[PDB]
């Protein structure tokens, strides 16, 4: 294990261009071991950081010296840990069927395997559990497919868990493949939608990375790929797509945390993913979830230029969003990554989409920096209900518009 204590997490504001040039200055000095939750991309966007105990001087002092606020969102991020670890051993569970499953507390890999396991056996008819790949550490990568029928019927991706730290979107993704089990054949709109489509999910898209966040480092985001000459392990599995490859948003240094590997599609755990979609081919909408910011997002990242379809991906955000917020009054924006997160080279959706699968959605979960990635499992069913609101409005208007 990796300890935290004493751990700061930081929000920077910048107002003008030269202090979000100095942030990236800090972003250079990579013996602060700097951990950067949200990054700097323009003023009046909230940079997070997370700083390690003996940096913190340096960091706070640098701010200073060039007069560039910060605030502390949390002020310890083992205390964090604590409570959530503490939660997890109270929750600790006997799930032999889907119906007692827990889903109001955080899993392990295992846990989430064996649920996969007891959901197709439940339902045989709607829900299969494909394997399509297996991880660095040779785990197998499994992907539910719901389908009421039909040779290559137009599909759905859901992924969750690409990045291993962001941890309500796996826990979010099984509440989902209870959801579509459940509300098929009594919910009249979504029994329309598995009548016509298939949905694939893919829970745990990164499988050793979220293993190594129960393990040894609860802040992993990468893969674990051993790598030709360094310390240092791992790819950013949203900077290895073939959009924009090794462009501006991306990092060549392999202990970075937004590495992009030696070359696109370099990790198995994308590759696999890119030989599915390749091979399957009547995918129709293709959504990547995240988390954190409250952010529903479509191409391009890694360059201004605009998206051909952006009226109508613009549309549909506002529809999602809209019907995400009726639920519980959560705040999403919306709108194309780079102009409302920053410029990220290497995406999963700006690839998905140059593969001509227009509706290429990525969404960022709750919340908005006051826990982050440690976001309280109380609140993984309210995320998972709201989102669900908005995943529907996507399908809907896939079924739709043919
Ligand atoms: C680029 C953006 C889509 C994503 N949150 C990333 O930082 O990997
Ligand atoms: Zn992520």
């Amino acid at each position: 294990k990796e300890d935290f204590v004493g751990h700061q997490v930081l929000r920077i504001s910048v107002d003008d261009e030269a202090q979000v040039q100095k942030v990236k200055e800090l972003e250079d000095l990579e013996h602060l071991q700097l951990d950067f939750w949200r990054g700097p991309a323009r003023p009046g966007f909230p940079i997070d950081v997370r700083v390690p105990f003996p940096s913190i001087q340096a960091v706070k002092v640098f701010l200073e010296a060039h007069g560039i606020r910060y605030t502390i969102m949390i002020e310890d991020v083992q205390l964090l840990l604590d409570e959530e670890q503490e939660q997890m051993f109270a929750s600790q569970g006997r799930a032999r069927t889907t119906s007692t499953f827990n889903y109001a507390t955080y899993h392990t890999l295992e846990e989430i395997y064996d649920f996969m396991d007891i959901l197709v056996a439940e339902h045989p008819a709607l829900v299969s559990k494909l394997q399509i790949g297996r991880s660095y550490e040779g785990r197998p990568i499994y992907v539910l497919k719901f389908s009421t029928g039909g040779s290559n019927r137009p599909a759905i991706w859901i992924d969750s868990g690409i990045h291993s730290r962001e941890w309500i979107t796996q826990a979010s993704g099984v509440w989902f493949a209870k959801k579509i089990t459940e509300n098929y054949g009594q919910n009249s709109s979504f029994t329309a939608i598995l009548d016509s489509m298939d949905i694939f999910l893919e829970i745990v898209t990164n499988p050793n990375g979220f293993a190594f966040t129960h393990s040894d480092n609860r802040l992993w985001r990468k893969t674990r790929s051993k790598a030709s000459g360094s310390l240092c392990v791992g790819s950013d599995s949203n900077r290895n797509w073939d959009a924009g490859f090794g462009g501006a948003g991306a990092s060549s240094s392999p202990c970075a945390e937004t590495y992009h590997g030696k070359y696109p599609n370099s990790e198995v755990e994308v590759k696999s993913i890119t030989d599915f979609v390749k091979n399957n081919g009547n995918i129709k909408a293709f959504i990547s979830i995240h988390s954190y910011s409250q952010l529903l997002l479509y191409p391009y990242g890694y360059k201004t230029q605009s998206p051909a379809d952006k009226s109508e991906l613009n549309q549909i955000a506002k529809s999602a969003v809209a019907a995400l917020k009726s639920l519980y009054g959560t705040s999403y924006k919306y709108g194309s990554i780079i102009t409302v997160i920053y410029q990220a080279s290497g995406g999963v959706i700006d690839w998905t989409y140059n593969q001509g699968i227009k509706y290429s959605f990525s969404f960022e979960l709750r919340d908005t920096g006051r826990r982050g990635f440690l976001l309280p499992a109380s609140q993984i069913i309210p995320t998972a209900q709201e989102t669900w609101l908005a995943l529907l409005t996507i399908m809907e208007h896939t079924l739709n518009n043919s």
